[PDB]
């Protein structure tokens, strides 16, 4: 799927 | 601080 | 899925 | 701080 | 901070 | 899918 | 910041 | 798919 | 900062 | 699919 890291 | 939304 | 990491 | 949306 | 938006 | 990475 | 959309 | 880095 | 835009 | 970097 998607991926948002931070 | 950071936000990481998916 | 999706992955939302901090 | 940083944000990371998808 | 920065904003990375996908 | 996507990646947002900050 | 700095921004990257997509 | 689409990447957004920052 | 900088933009990147996609 | 489309990059942006920053």
């Amino acid at each position: 799927g998607n991926n948002s890291y931070s």
